[PDB]
């Protein structure tokens, strides 16, 4: 289920945290118009590209703290508070985190393995609907 899954990805989290990072901006390249020093960069590249690997890693941490406090799935009010007014995400709306767990359920759904997609499909919805009532546009 979603803990077990928590636990899986944490058990190897900088690669699936780049893995599903790529298929994020893969999926919806006009996304990488909030990362633009991503621009013009096979996958490789971003790889060996120092804020790729370090900014992606912190965002999956977080991610996982947020997965890891919810109830059913449904994550903390404080943590979607943190998440719109974080400084870093001033540009954002709840859009950009649809994209984001869209590209995540579709990830695990073609992995070779038994994560809890569903759980993961639920979680995305139930974050932005949090995100929403926390105030991002
Ligand atoms: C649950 C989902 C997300 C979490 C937990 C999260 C968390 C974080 C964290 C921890 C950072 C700081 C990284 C650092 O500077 O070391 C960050 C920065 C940032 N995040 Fe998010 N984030 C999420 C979703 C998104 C989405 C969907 C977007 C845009 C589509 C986004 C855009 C950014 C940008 C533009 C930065 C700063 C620039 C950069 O780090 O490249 N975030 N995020
Ligand atoms: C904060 C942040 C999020 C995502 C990224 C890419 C490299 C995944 C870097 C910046």
């Amino acid at each position: 289920g979603f803990k077990q899954d928590i636990a899986t990805l944490r058990g190897d989290l900088r690669t699936y945290a780049q893995d599903i990072f790529l298929a994020f901006l893969n999926k919806y390249p006009d996304e990488k118009r909030n990362f633009k020093n991503y621009v013009g960069k096979s996958d490789q590249e971003l790889k060996s590209m120092a804020k790729f690997g370090d900014h992606t890693e912190k965002v999956f941490n977080l991610m996982m703290e947020v997965a890891d406090r919810a109830t059913d799935c449904v994550p903390l009010a404080s943590d979607a508070s943190t998440l719109v007014q974080m400084k870093q995400h001033s540009g954002l709306t709840t859009g950009n985190f649809e994209k984001l767990f869209v590209a995540l359920v579709e990830y695990m759904r073609a992995s070779g393995q038994s994560f809890d997609s569903q759980s993961w499909d639920r979680f995305g919805k139930n974050l932005v609907s949090a995100l929403s009532s926390a105030g991002m546009k």
